[PDB]
């Protein structure tokens, strides 16, 4: 019933990035610069296949410092993790949702079995609960 | 003596990102959101190891759009490419410098043998002419 810490995700495919600045609706808790990573199984779904069990997507969130009109990556704030298991995570549409504070495996952030995460990602049911799109 | 287009670089290790906004000294021509990628040979050099011939670093530069206190990736502006060959690129410190407009292999940008690129990167001689640092 727990999402596994995605060891080695920094070596995975970089899907996209985005900056969430103060005033954004997602500033608490997702403000900063984030990078989306996908393991090989998640790439199958992002390409237009079905997401296989074992697909993992990671939302890697950094603080940033605005320094002379550059936004410079600071410390890692958290990672968000979506782990595909149609049976084990059936209550949240077949994705397990977890956060890790500072990307550390012992700093679990989700306290409601991922119902809040799922509530927002449910808007993307037609794209299998995933917002990010593959770009070249 | 030409730098090879770095085919498949989007599958490589994501080193770091930064956002360069108007007012920054580098806004022309490096304004936007950029992502740095490294092949396996360049990871050896970045890790504190030495850079083998065949190491490639890519500077992947996107225009960005402001969207309600988010900065969202737009069109690719260009890629910058550094290819390691201590002997073939000896005139520019053992790295070959090339730019590809919109990341297209047909739009090579560098006209002066990479002397302009090298003039800026030469400040980083002590880190083998590479600015980027590995992070977690
Ligand atoms: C809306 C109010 C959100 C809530 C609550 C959560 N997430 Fe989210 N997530 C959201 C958006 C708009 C995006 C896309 C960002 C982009 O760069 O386009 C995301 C993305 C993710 C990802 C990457 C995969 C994807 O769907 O694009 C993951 C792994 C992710 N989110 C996990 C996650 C977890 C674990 C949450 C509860 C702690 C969570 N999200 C809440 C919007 C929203
Ligand atoms: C100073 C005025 C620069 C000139 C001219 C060029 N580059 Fe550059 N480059 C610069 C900085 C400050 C950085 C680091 C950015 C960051 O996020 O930290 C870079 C980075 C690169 C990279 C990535 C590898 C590295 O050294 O970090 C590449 C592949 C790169 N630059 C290529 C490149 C080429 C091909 C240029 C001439 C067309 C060039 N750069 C000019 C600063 C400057
Ligand atoms: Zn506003």
């Amino acid at each position: 019933t727990k999402v596994k810490y995605p060891d080695g995700f920094r070596s995975w495919y970089h899907v996209k990035s985005m900056v969430i600045q103060p005033g954004h609706p997602l500033e608490n808790p997702f403000g900063g610069i984030h990078h989306v990573y996908a393991n090989a199984e998640a790439i199958q779904g992002l390409r237009g296949g079905n997401y296989p069990d074992g697909a993992v997507l990671v939302f890697d969130l950094f603080d940033y410092q605005e320094d002379n009109h550059a936004l410079v990556e600071g410390k890692r704030k958290l990672i968000g993790v979506m782990e595909r298991d149609a049976k084990r995570f059936s209550a949240t549409g077949g994705w397990g949702y977890e956060g890790f504070g500072e990307g550390k495996p012992d700093k679990r952030l989700v306290t409601d079995g991922g119902q809040g995460c799922f509530g927002c990602h449910a808007a993307q049911k037609e794209s299998q609960y995933v917002f990010s799109r593959l770009r070249d």
